[PDB]
Parts: C-alpha cells; sequence; structure tokens
C-alpha cells in the first residue's frame, strides 16, 4: 500500500535520481500544486535550479525531469544508495548515484551474492561490469575501474 517517490533528471539519457531532500522538497511541492521550485531551497549548493513542475523540465536547461515511484524494498525506500566515484582511484569526494532501476538491480545481484554484474545485458546502453568482490565499476573492454560503495541515506517521501 506505499511507494516512495523519486524525483529524476536527464543526464546523458540517464534519468538520475535527485537526493531524498531534493525530492521531498519537490514531493512537498506537487502536493501543494506549485508550478515553480527552486532546488537550492532543500540543497543550498544547487545555485539556480530552477524546477518547472508543469513543463516537468529543470533549467540551470534542456533538461527533463520526471516524479518516478519505487518500493518501500527498493532502495530508495529502504534507506540505501550505491554510488561509483568520480576522479582518482583511492579518492572518496566526488561519489554518483546510477539510475534508481540500476541501483536496485545492483543491490539485487549484491543481495543475491553474484561475484559480478554485466550491466550491458540488464537494461542498456551501460557498457560497465561490476565485480562485488572488489567493489568496482569497470568500463568495457578494460578499465577503468572505478570504486562503487554502498551507503545509508535518508527516505525518500512516502506516497499513498
Amino acid at each position: 500500500a506505499h511507494a516512495v517517490s523519486v524525483w529524476e533528471f536527464e543526464s546523458r539519457g540517464k534519468w538520475l535520481p535527485y537526493s531524498p531532500a531534493v525530492s521531498q522538497h519537490l514531493e512537498r511541492a506537487h502536493a501543494k500544486k506549485l508550478t515553480r521550485v527552486m532546488l537550492s531551497d532543500a540543497d543550498p549548493s544547487l545555485e539556480q535550479y530552477y524546477v518547472n513542475v508543469r513543463t516537468m523540465t529543470q533549467e540551470s536547461l534542456t533538461i527533463g525531469v520526471r516524479r518516478m515511484f519505487y518500493a518501500p524494498s527498493s532502495p530508495a525506500g529502504k534507506g540505501t544508495k550505491w554510488e561509483w566515484s568520480g576522479g582518482s582511484a583511492d579518492s572518496n569526494n566526488d561519489w554518483r548515484p546510477y539510475n534508481m532501476h540500476v541501483q536496485s538491480i545492483i543491490e539485487d545481484a549484491w543481495a543475491r551474492g553474484e561475484q559480478t554484474l554485466d550491466l550491458s545485458n540488464t537494461h542498456i546502453g551501460l557498457p560497465y561490469t561490476i565485480n562485488f568482490s572488489n567493489l568496482t565499476q569497470l568500463r568495457q573492454p578494460s578499465g577503468p575501474m572505478r570504486s562503487i560503495r554502498r551507503t545509508q541515506q535518508a527516505p525518500y517521501p512516502l506516497v499513498k
């Protein structure tokens, strides 16, 4: 009887998740039937990110935005996320979320004990292989290998 609401934006043909706090801010505005939202209101570093809820777009330009529902059992619903690292090897400063669906598939393969998950099968156009024994993402064919991680996160907004 419940779902969590994950707001997403378009980034290179990937529908990436906004953070829990930003999704929580967007959801409250949708609930109040508002049209315009400034994302800095929920995350002060999102400088002049303007989301129009009627056209379902974000300007900061061309970008699409959507509101998606996921189950309580998804990573979004359970308070956990899978991210990959953005710039040197054992660098921890620039982390990035995978598409929420991909996070669920990674979580599911991790939980079932897979040694490896080839994201190019599943879905896509994500030529990456995840290795759970060393927690990395390998750009096919043979790298870069970037660190991935599973961390606790706040709950996304709950819905009827």
